[PDB]
């Protein structure tokens, strides 16, 4: 492992400053890195992990988060281990991007969301050339840098999000990267209905009935036939029938060109 692309930090050189967010998995505070011999405060999100009842393997898995390198996908600055997990990255100051999009969804334009698709099929074609598997790939999980440039957060853990998941991974618990593919469809489903809850009010243990019988989410109201084909073939039953993220950054980049052609907004 490349040990210097991930920093060890101390307690000293991070400053929880502002609340970012909370759950069952831990809480998020908005905050500065303060590296010792520099002069220089970095603003961070700090991720602190809910305490668990070791840290060889734990630092394995961080140099892997810290080794991504792609400007689709957040990387690991630094770690901290202490009785909790806290994991340091860079600041995203728009926020997550299904919140975005709900706050923005008048403002959203088809070439914005047609570059987002690119960005997140580019992201998840760097992990798969990577041989690492998301499994948790929704809009929640993707980050807003600036309004144009995302990157995919929430890889690397090694609720269940049934709603996001494909028919195997709910049925047998694998997890591949045609099953993060099916994950891909949801999200554009996503952003296409500008932060629409996926099959709303359905309990999530009627989710598997509902793909057995063959119904998907949809066709999103802005979304051409040619657009919603792509989200379907994203939930084939059979993960090879599904498309590879290399074949969706060409498709959605074509798309990306002529825009209106493919999305009819407002
Ligand atoms: C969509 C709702 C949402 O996610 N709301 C948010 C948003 C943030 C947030 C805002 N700006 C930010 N900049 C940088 N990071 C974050 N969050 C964040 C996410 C993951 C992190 O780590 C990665 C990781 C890897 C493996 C396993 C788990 N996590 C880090 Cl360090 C930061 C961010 C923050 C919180 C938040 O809501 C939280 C409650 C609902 O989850």
């Amino acid at each position: 492992p490349n040990q210097a692309l991930l920093r060890i930090l101390k307690e000293t050189e991070f400053k929880k400053i502002k609340v970012l967010g909370s759950g069952a998995f831990g809480t998020v505070y908005k905050g500065l890195w303060i590296p010792e011999g520099e002069k220089v405060k970095i603003p961070v999100a700090i991720k602190e992990l809910r305490e668990a009842t070791a840290n060889k393997e734990i630092l394995d898995e961080a140099y892997v988060m810290a080794s991504v390198d792609n400007p689709h996908v957040c990387r690991l600055l630094g770690i901290c281990l202490t009785s909790t997990v806290q994991l340091i990255m860079q600041l995203m100051p728009f926020g997550c991007l299904l919140d975005y999009v709900r706050e923005h969804k008048d403002n959203i334009g088809s070439q914005y969301l047609l570059n987002w698709c690119v960005q997140i099929a580019k992201g998840m074609n760097y992990l798969e050339d990577r041989r690492l598997v998301h499994r948790d790939l929704a809009a929640r999980n993707v980050l807003v840098k600036t309004p144009q440039h995302v990157k995919i957060t929430d890889f690397g853990l090694a609720k269940v999000p049934i709603k996001w998941m494909a028919l195997e991974s709910i049925l047998h618990r694998i997890y591949t990267h045609q099953s993060d593919v099916w994950s891909y469809g949801v999200t554009v489903w996503e952003l296409m209905t500008f932060g629409s809850k996926p099959y709303d009010g359905i309990p999530a243990s009627e989710i598997s009935s509902i793909l057995e019988k063959g119904e998907r989410l949809p066709q999103p109201p802005i979304c051409t036939i040619d657009v919603y084909m792509i989200m379907r073939k994203c939930w084939m039953i059979d993960a090879d029938s599904r498309p590879k993220f290399r074949e969706l950054i060409i498709e959605f980049s074509k798309m990306a060109r002529d825009p209106q052609r493919y999305l009819v907004i407002q």
